[PDB]
Parts: structure tokens; sequence; C-alpha cells
């Protein structure tokens, strides 16, 4: 069945999936969530759009689909490492109205010298504010 | 792995260790814009080595996360092609443990500003 295909591999069809429900998906803290099929970009991590608390990256196939998504191990690649979220990114505390944040900010280069380069960067246009043209 | 071998994955996708230390992977800290600011010299010499590191590490995001709770955009530099990137995350204010996760990443957070 359809929870049986994963990006890499499908599961024997008599078998559970081991994706996880949405119900206990969601019990993860906000930044250890994974979207899939089960439990999508929307469920986790709440709706595209243009505030600065909102996240503006994915098109409809790839909110949908989230891990599960055709392209996403090239999306993927640009994610930073828990070592590398926390060496290379700006860090701050900020303590507001709606609780007390960790603020993360930074710029990751992509390797003109890989051969998928011109290919990144249609794919990263493609979801980069894809939200402005949902119909 | 030696530092020649983990120096080779893209800098996103690199661990620190005592063998491959923070200011080897991702630069020296600073205050610049681009800059990495975390760390203490406990922290930069040991990196994921670091004895609390898992209580750094419950912060940081998934993948999935990451492309799902940020602000992405992509700017073309004389330097290159970038992936910039700015997000928050909420702490838990009702967890037992968050006045001690507040005062982890405080001792972090600018901490280069007091050691050369």
């Amino acid at each position: 069945g359809s929870s049986h295909h994963h990006h890499h591999h499908s599961q024997d069809p008599n078998s559970s999936s081991t994706k996880k429900s949405a119900a206990e998906a969601s019990k993860k803290p906000r930044q250890k969530r994974t979207a899939t099929k089960a439990y999508n970009v929307t469920q986790a991590f709440g709706r595209r759009g243009p505030e600065q608390t909102q996240g503006n990256f994915g098109d409809q196939e790839l909110i949908r689909q989230g891990t599960d998504y055709k392209h996403w191990p090239q999306i993927a690649q640009f994610a930073p490492s828990a070592s590398a979220f926390f060496g290379m990114s700006r860090i701050g505390m900020e303590v507001t109205p709606s609780g007390t944040w960790l603020t993360y900010t930074g710029a990751i280069k992509l390797d003109d010298k890989d051969p998928n380069f011109k290919d990144q960067v249609i794919l990263l246009n493609k979801h980069i504010d894809a939200y402005k043209t949902f119909p």
C-alpha cells in the first residue's frame, strides 16, 4: 500500500508501515519532526506564508510528501548536521510575549563544482516562496 | 575520522570532534553576519565529543524541520550562490529543565568575546 513506499525502498506489503502516525510524530518537539506522506509539512510545521514566523519553503508536492518527495535528498543535502547548525549559524536567545526562542541565521554555499549545481539552483527556485503561486 | 577525511564533507554536513574541532570545521567564532558565534573554549575544542553535546543537539533541527520551519532565500554574489536561512526554535518553558537549558545555551552564545 501507499504507506509501504519510502524514498529509497518499499516494504513487504504484509508488514506494518514504519512511517510514524501523525499522532506519534506530533509528540516530537517541532524541530525534531520529520514530515512524510503520513504527516505532511503543514501538519508538522504549519502553513507556508509571508510572516516571519512562518516557513516559506516548499511547493504543493513537497508540502504533501515531506521526506517522501521525489527530490527530497537533493534538498536535504543543504540542511545542516547538528554540529554544523550550531557551528555555522549565528545563534541568539530572545524572550518575547510568545515565549523564549533560540534564533538562528546563516548562509550555506552551493558547490559550483558539483555537476548538479544548475539543477540544484532550479530545484531550490521551485520551492522558495512557491506558495505565492498556489491556486 | 581524521581531520583530512572529515573535511571532505560539505561544510553543512561536517561533524566537529576533538580531531576536527569547531574552528577547523566551521571557522573561528566571531561577530560577522555569516560567521558562527556559538561555543565556549571547551565546545570549540571538542565539538560533538563535548560531554553536554546531547543537551545542545536537542535543539538542532532535522533536515525536514530545517526546511519546514525556516525562512529560506538564495543569493548570488561574487563568492558563489548561497542558501540563506533564518528561524527560531521555541524552548519549552514548562520543561523542568528549562532554566538549565537557557543557562547552557547562554554559556556558548558569544562566548568567544571573552577569550582570544
